[PDB]
């Protein structure tokens, strides 16, 4: 998102 | 997987 | 916390 | 541990 | 930076 | 490297 975000969801998303 | 493993796939998806 | 977030202390400790 | 390795546990504890 | 923060440039890097 | 690796040097650095 810059960062590496980890947005919970169970799994783990990860998005720049 | 314990450890939390990093896939790629984009986006980034973490299991445990 | 969601989103995972890495707090530091060493050793890092995760929490969602 | 050299990388950044996530045990896990909960919580999460990252070592070098 | 505490939290490890995972900046983007690719590669990543992680700072506390 | 797949995998997100997050290799020590301090700094760290991540790699697919």
């Amino acid at each position: 998102v810059a960062k590496l975000v980890f947005f919970a969801k169970a799994a783990i998303i990860g998005l720049m």
